[PDB]
């Protein structure tokens, strides 16, 4: 049925853990009409919780830091669903650090993941699937619950102007 079922959990979940981390989120849910199917509907929240929690913890900056960054004091984090196709596809996007994709590569050497020797040409995709991998409510398990829905996902990112993460479901 509608992903509202989901999303209208959201607000006071992301409201309650901003106010605790000194954090203004506008916070923002587009298409929460999408329809698709009940058992998507029922598995793809906790992932969702994880990616809006890393959002707001990891991504979105205190005031303080936002200010002294010349960023606007209110970050924004955009939870969307839409119809492409005969897929749905759900984005978290927050406006926050990024992710520092320079510290993936140093952990993927230190972890002897990679050679430093590949590290000068490893793509964006290369590098932000290491956030995948287990050990490097875990973004592993996200990526594993989005497989056994037969969905996929991927990340985009950019140093301090923020984070898009990107799911593709089935109607099934
Ligand atoms: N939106 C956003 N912005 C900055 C980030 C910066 C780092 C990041 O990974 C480290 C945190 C993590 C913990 C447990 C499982 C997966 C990841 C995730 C980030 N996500």
């Amino acid at each position: 049925v509608p992903i509202s079922f989901v999303f209208n959990r959201f607000p006071r979940m992301v409201r309650d853990l901003a106010k605790k981390m000194n954090k203004e989120v506008n916070f923002i849910m587009r298409g929460e009409d999408t329809e698709l199917d009940r058992t998507f509907v029922e598995e793809i929240g906790e992932p969702l919780l994880h990616l809006l929690r890393n959002a707001i913890d990891h991504g979105i900056e205190p005031k303080e830091e936002r200010i002294a960054k010349g960023k606007p004091p209110i970050g924004t984090l955009i939870l969307s669903a839409r119809h492409e196709g005969n897929n749905v596809v759900i984005e978290v996007e927050d406006d926050g650090r990024g992710i520092d994709k320079e510290k993936i590569i140093r952990k993927a050497i230190e972890k002897g993941l990679i050679d430093e020797s590949k590290a000068a040409t490893l793509s964006d995709q290369e590098i932000l699937n290491f956030l995948f991998v287990p050990g490097f409510v875990g973004m592993d398990v996200v990526k594993n619950v989005v497989e056994s829905l037969n969905g996929s996902i991927s990340i985009e990112s950019e140093k301090d102007k923020g984070t898009k993460v990107t799911i593709r479901l089935p109607l099934t």
